[PDB]
């Protein structure tokens, strides 16, 4: 028994470096291809060899979810009425928070799964009933957060600093995601586009608003940073570079680096032989061949358990679907995108220090990446409002800031919508594009109704998630 507030500085840790910008960030990066796993056991992900329908391959990414969740879960009991916190309502509205955001990591990665009865051998929900749970998690923070604490919970809270208005932006903002996260299974898919408008409205202004675990430091270090300190296991995107050369994107020329030679690696632009991207789906097993994302060195970038940019896609994405003009809110979201990948890049850039050889590209700026959407995108967005908005939603979510996992929503959801504005060239997807992460073998083992549905894996490529269409 310890006081909740200690419970959430770990929930919100555990959330940010483990659960939302951990292994499921980093096998996304790999299936949307963002990047090219290329050692490892990332390399067998990438060209889709057992890795990536084993109960084993996201067991540790699943216990640590439920493990989270279980945690947000004792604050919300302990900070309740015969709770030893009782009086400590934002406290409580934050764990509610965590909960949500948690669920839908297990709903969205996982499908139908326990939750409910999660935290003898739990049932599983419907990834539809985990949806619920979601929402009503949602609506008590929204009531909770505007109470008050009996114990200050500042320095516990690593992503507002106790700021209750913040998170209540935060809510707000998760709303607009889950609320557009399910239109596939919408009755109104109108209203439902004007509850994003509305919920937007409510969420973040500004970068500045965002839900951002920004505490890393020389020895505390951002996951995604970590994955490629540890493993050295991606290698720069070629379908991806493809994207960014076609637009001129100002990433093109600014967010990769070769390899190492001669102990220097050089900045250089998307279409420069001496990168030695990585093919995606094929590549030569190597930590050392291919050239890399600037990202992969963002030793201190915050993880982003919701970006501003995301908002703003979010709010395009409505608009559009509502027929209506989205130019300001796909600008406001492009130009966020950009400023938050020079953010990145420019750690990298410092990280690497002597290591790094730079080329004369220039910082990204707001001017900078305005007079972009002004010269590109705007004449793109007209022609083709929709698929051009999904299609900068995917690039503004290429980064370290441990968005793939949410980019990965996002595809699929497009997916179930029958919709084809993100390529991928991965050859291994004619039948091996998992449509879900295979379920953790601890519960597998444990758990008959989990083993079921398991069965020999195969299923994560047929069986999409319901929000998709799915059944299961």
């Amino acid at each position: 028994s310890v006081a909740s507030r200690f419970i959430l500085a770990d929930v919100i840790t555990s959330t940010a470096f483990s659960n939302a910008s951990g292994d499921i960030n980093t096998y996304a990066s790999s299936y949307i291809e963002y990047e090219v796993g290329v050692d490892n056991q990332l390399y067998y992900a990438e060209v889709r060899e057992n890795e990536p329908s084993s109960s084993s391959t996201f067991n540790n990414s699943w216990n640590g979810i439920y493990s989270s969740l279980k945690n947000a879960r004792i604050i919300i009991d302990q900070c309740g009425e015969g709770g030893r916190d009782h009086g400590n309502d934002v406290t409580r509205g934050m764990a509610e928070v965590m909960a949500a955001y948690n669920c839908a990591l297990i709903a969205d990665f996982f499908g139908d799964a326990p939750c409910s009865q999660a935290a003898m051998t739990p049932k599983m929900d419907t990834q539809q009933e985990i949806y619920t749970q979601i929402i009503s998690y949602l609506d008590d923070a929204i009531a909770n957060l505007q109470k008050e604490d009996l114990a200050d919970v500042t320095e516990q809270d690593f992503l507002y600093a106790g700021d209750a208005d913040k998170w209540l932006k935060f809510a707000y903002g998760l709303k607009a995601r889950y609320t557009m996260r399910l239109i596939n299974r919408s009755s109104n898919k109108s209203a439902d586009y004007e509850k994003v408008l509305d919920y937007v409205s409510k969420s973040f202004t500004s970068a500045d608003d965002q839900a951002a675990f920004d505490i890393y430091d020389s020895n505390n270090i951002n996951p995604f940073y970590g994955f490629y300190n540890s493993r050295a296991g991606f290698g720069a995107s070629t379908s991806l570079g493809t994207k960014l050369l076609a637009y001129n994107d100002p990433r093109a020329n600014r967010a990769f680096f070769t390899p190492i030679v001669d102990k220097k690696r050089s900045q250089v632009a998307a279409n420069d032989p001496s990168l030695v991207p990585a093919p995606n789906g094929s590549p030569d097993q190597s930590t050392s061949k291919y050239g890399i994302s600037a990202f992969v060195y963002a030793k201190t970038a915050p993880t982003l358990l919701m970006s501003y940019h995301e908002l703003m896609f979010l709010k395009a994405e409505a608009l559009c679907r509502l027929n209506r003009d989205a130019e300001d809110a796909l600008k406001e979201a492009v130009v966020a995108g950009l400023l938050n990948a020079e953010n990145s890049i420019s750690i990298a850039i410092k990280e690497l220090g002597s290591g790094l050889n730079t080329n004369s590209s220039e910082v990204i700026t707001e001017t900078s990446a305005g007079k972009y959407f002004d010269d590109v995108v705007k004449a793109k967005y007209a022609a083709n409002p929709l698929q051009e908005t999904m299609i900068q939603k995917y690039l503004a979510m290429w980064g370290a800031s441990g968005e793939a996992t949410e980019t990965y929503n996002d595809f699929r959801r497009m997916k179930g919508l029958n919709e084809n504005f993100i390529t991928l060239t991965n050859p291994n997807n004619s039948s091996k594009f998992p449509l879900r992460y295979p379920y953790g073998n601890s519960d597998t083992a444990a758990n008959p109704e989990v083993k079921a549905a398991y069965g020999n894996g195969d299923y994560v490529y047929s069986e999409p998630v319901w929000w998709a269409g799915g059944s299961r």
